[PDB]
């Protein structure tokens, strides 16, 4: 019953509008697998790299399930979420009409690994905390770090992709390992900057592979906090969820003396002034500059939700 209204969800899985709650409510707990495997046949991965099936879904549930499940916000239900994001981007006509199916196999890969085995706990975090993993990648893109050999990890025990050349399966992790690190929050200036003087330039040859994934990297970047660019009942739940995990953070460096971390304190810090800062100073810049590459309705809509749901926020108040 549950199971055969997912199948029909997915029929507008390319819907901007799409709930993503509800469908993993449906498959229970299952929607970074069922979605993602839908849209490799739906891109037409499947035929093209004659991937055996049987292997494709015990990677995806490999990946599933190395979310922890119990973070609030980074679980692999958020990992779906940018992955469909993805999907909508990758649908749009600049990229549409320039990527090859290996872009959208690296670029689907990438969105459902990006926050792979999470600790649900930032950089500064497990720096202070001289967590094991800020000693292994020297402080420098932590988490972003970690969710990609990961993932390379997952990747080579799945043996996906075995029948490819070794070349092929190294450059794919290279890529893959691009497209992830750009997410690292603590460096949008840098990519929004570089993104910018091309936009500026206008020389941007899509034709070409790094100009490519230069984009595409922008596009995971725009899937991975798109977050307040969705209709306000989604865009209330995420707010709620991403604040949940930074105050159970901040608790925990009250209760050791650790340092309470900016925006994780829940006596000092309301959940509107976050979402409304977040959306001002992060969001709104780099939709900006994506909506002045891909002019089309869907950036639009996108910028116009962030402008409705952040008045809701200051509404909310007095
Ligand atoms: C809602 S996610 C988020 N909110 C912020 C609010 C104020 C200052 C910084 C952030 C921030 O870095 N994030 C964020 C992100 F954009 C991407 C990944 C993790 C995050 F915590
Ligand atoms: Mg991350
Ligand atoms: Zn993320």
């Amino acid at each position: 019953d549950y199971n055969g209204q997912a199948k029909c969800m997915l029929e507008k899985v390319g819907n901007w509008n799409f709930d993503i709650f509800l469908f993993d409510r449906l498959t229970n707990g299952n929607s970074l697998v069922s979605l993602t495997f839908h849209l490799f046949s739906l891109h037409g991965l499947i035929e093209y790299f004659h991937l055996d099936m049987m292997k494709l879904r015990r990677f995806l549930v490999m990946i599933q399930e190395d979310y922890h499940s119990q973070n609030p916000y980074h679980n692999a239900v958020h990992a779906a979420d940018v992955t469909q994001a993805m999907h909508c981007y990758l649908k749009e006509p600049k990229l549409a009409n320039s990527v090859t199916p290996w872009d959208i196999l690296l670029s689907l890969i990438a969105a459902a690994t990006h926050d792979l085995d999470h600790p649900g706990v930032n950089q500064p975090f497990l720096i202070k905390t001289n967590h094991y993993l800020a000693t292994l990648y020297k402080n420098t893109s932590v988490l972003e770090n970690h969710h990609w050999r990961s993932a390379v990890g997952l990747l080579r025990e799945s043996g996906l992709f075995s029948h490819l050349p070794l070349e092929s399966r190294q450059q794919m992790e290279t890529q893959i390992g691009a497209l992830i690190l750009a997410t690292d929050i603590s460096r949008q200036n840098e990519y929004l900057s570089l993104f910018r003087s091309h936009l500026d330039r206008g020389d941007l040859c899509l034709e070409d592979t790094r100009h490519r994934h230069l984009v595409l990297q922008m596009a995971l970047k725009c899937a991975d906090i798109c977050n307040p660019c969705r209709t306000w009942e989604l865009s209330k739940q995420w707010s709620e969820k991403v604040t949940e995990e930074f105050f159970h953070q901040g608790d925990i460096e009250k209760k050791y003396h650790l340092g309470v971390s900016p925006l994780c304190d829940r006596h000092t810090e309301s959940i509107a002034n976050i979402q409304i800062g977040f959306m001002t100073y992060l969001v709104e810049p780099l939709f900006t500059e994506w909506a002045r590459f891909s002019n089309t309705r869907l950036s639009q809509t996108m910028l116009g939700h962030v402008g409705l749901n952040k008045a809701s926020w200051k509404g909310l108040q007095r």
